[PDB]
């Protein structure tokens, strides 16, 4: 007759969160202004004010992406969810998709592609793709879309994109780019680089809480989407509905799903923040911090996974795991003795490296100092064969 | 040579949000404790502390759902996203899905079902489904899964579920229930009612910000999922990955996607809140407010769309639009002159009704007072043929 479950004891306690300095590939710490944004009251998801904040975020995405694409908006999901929305609306079953698979991300792009109806232009962690090699790929399969990771956060590789725009439009192919870890930390120009679909996450250099993602479509990728004959497998990610709600259409905004309002307040303020600083300074800040961090690490004796500075993702550095060390001890030592988070590999780079992230408000010399003296400490106290 | 887009002027201004009393079908206003949760700093998405908060939320979902299902967790998306995750992992292409389509929600369930590979047991806004009629449906198509809306927020209909558990297990059919608008506001017992998949939203009676959703699978629906031969079209919604991250497996938590950490802090506190109050009181609060509100409205002259109190969703009441009135004026009048939000129809009920929502901390006599004197005012000042 009764209620099977009783109120959980743990919930009857107060929520208590540790203070951790997030210096890994994401999420990153939140500036005071973003936290304040997080604690505001709620407004109607379809109110005139919500739309206004929505338009500002759009102008915000056009600026950080550097595009004028009308089809620009926020995906109410994390990084993956933006990738998936990209693929599920552009790729129609059996389409030939060439994938720059040199990190867990390309790996993820294949999986999604397979699942929805693919050519694994494979590499090894640490490698990138030459303008040369992609023609070779565009050659055989003449795919309708190519996938490239700008900032490969699982390997630390910064991937060059100048020209590819054309090398793809050449073969009547759409260019899809992942700038989840690169946005705000290295130069990127969607239009001038002829990228067709660009997506990014909110919790990396932008310092917004995780859960939302940014996306933009060129008139080219747009036309393919509005004239496919199949309806994309997903309703939650349907750009036709999505675009209309975000005001990208000629029609009145129609109810699709309830946007994550509080997260939008936060994303808006994080876009305001980089708009006040300016992309060029943010680019200079990250480059400088990444340079400082590289110096210190080599001084500690560790060597950089990515041999060649031009190919090093400023926002995420991949150090090679030291000699007779179990990386796990190092990571544990740092979070245990200094309250600092840093990671190990991910996918192909698993156990081969340590990843140190420098993002937005955390990409400072001060934190490079802290993670250096943390790492050094680990190095002298952690077991060693 | 330059940057095409310049920092948006609007973003250079401070974020300013109006104070609105949200009394429509969602989202709802946030108690002080949830807002505080929203403004906390970030922690690692895979830290031991994040997992602890994750387990508490799980215990939290088992309690509000009233189940012990190990396969219980949060979907990093809104209500739809939980429905979609439900359907995309249970239904395999060409499966026969019987859908209680009596509101925009069944409508949504068909669309998703079609998109992924369906029997529209149609009704009219205001109607519900008799234990009788579903056998008739389970009869013809002998579908592997049935979809039922517990709280139809677009029509105001509270749908009875006692027995259906069996009337479905009878025909070897899985029972899928939508308790996005009913959870916390009317009695629901997942196990005792033999529901197989139950999902709810975070922004309705729970008073958490929108963007996350709750889901639970019975051992039955679980087995079908872990032994389908096709991989679900979605990677972001793959329960195999999802379950593992949420600690429902025998394996170490493996990185899938970055959970919306800040939103989880808030959802945890909103679960703590109802755990302190108790489901039975929350059920009593909403029933009582809905009763008070019904009285007042009929006193104002308006009539209730749903004729029969037993079928009236406490959390969302559907009033019929009055005589020579343009509903739009009424809704505008209320948000314009009293800062209060209430809605009109949605889908099948479009323009036929007004929807007044009573949710969680907003389901009070005080707010019933406010929306009554708001509505009355509208009634005397808005145009009338
Ligand atoms: C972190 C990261 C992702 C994943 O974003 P999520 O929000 O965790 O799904 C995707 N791509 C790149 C390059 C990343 O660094
Ligand atoms: C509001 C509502 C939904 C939609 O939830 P979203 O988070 O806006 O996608 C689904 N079902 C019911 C019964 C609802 O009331």
């Amino acid at each position: 007759h009764k209620l099977l479950v009783t109120p959980p004891k743990a919930l009857l306690k107060p929520l208590s969160i540790p203070n951790q300095l997030l210096l890994g590939p994401g999420p990153s710490n939140l500036p005071p202004r973003i936290m304040a944004a997080g604690g505001l009251q709620m407004i109607g998801s379809m109110s005139k004010d919500m739309y206004q904040i929505m338009d500002e975020i759009k102008e915000g995405i056009q600026y950080v992406f550097q595009t004028r694409n009308p089809l620009t908006l926020v995906i109410s999901g994390s990084g993956h969810c933006a990738l998936e929305a990209a693929l599920v609306n552009v790729l129609e079953p059996g389409d030939s998709f060439l994938v720059g698979a040199n990190g867990i991300w390309g790996q993820r792009a294949v999986d999604i592609g397979e699942r929805i109806g693919v050519h694994p232009m494979t590499k090894d962690p640490g490698g990138h793709y030459t303008l040369q090699e992609v023609e070779e790929g565009l050659a055989q399969h003449k795919p309708v879309l190519l996938f490239l990771t700008h900032g490969e956060s699982s390997t630390g590789v910064l991937q060059p994109l100048d020209g590819f725009g054309e090398l793809c439009h050449r073969y009547k192919c759409l260019l899809l780019v992942d700038s989840v870890a690169s946005l705000g930390g290295t130069p990127l120009y969607m239009d001038r680089q002829g990228i067709d679909i660009l997506y990014s996450g909110s919790q990396k250099a932008l310092n917004a809480p995780p859960g939302t993602s940014l996306i933009s479509f060129s008139d080219k990728a747009k036309k393919k989407m509005y004239s496919r004959k199949t309806k994309p497998f997903s309703f939650y990610l349907d750009i036709k509905w999505l675009a209309n709600f975000w005001g990208c259409d000629d029609q009145p905004r129609m109810y699709h799903h309830t946007i994550p309002v509080i997260s939008l307040y936060s994303l808006r303020e994080s876009l305001a923040l980089i708009a006040e600083q300016g992309l060029e300074n943010s680019w200079r800040q990250h480059r400088e911090a990444a340079a400082y961090l590289h110096g210190r690490l080599q001084a500690l004796g560790l060597q950089l996974f990515v041999k060649d500075p031009a190919l090093r993702l400023p926002t995420v550095t991949t150090v090679a795991v030291p000699a007779g060390y179990d990386w796990r001890d190092i990571v544990s030592y740092v979070i245990d003795h200094f309250d600092i988070e840093i990671m190990g590999g991910l996918g192909p780079s698993t156990g081969k490296v340590l990843r140190i992230g420098l993002l937005g408000c955390n990409a400072t010399r001060e934190n490079v100092d802290r993670v250096t003296e943390a790492l050094r400490a680990a190095l002298q106290h952690c077991p060693k064969k």
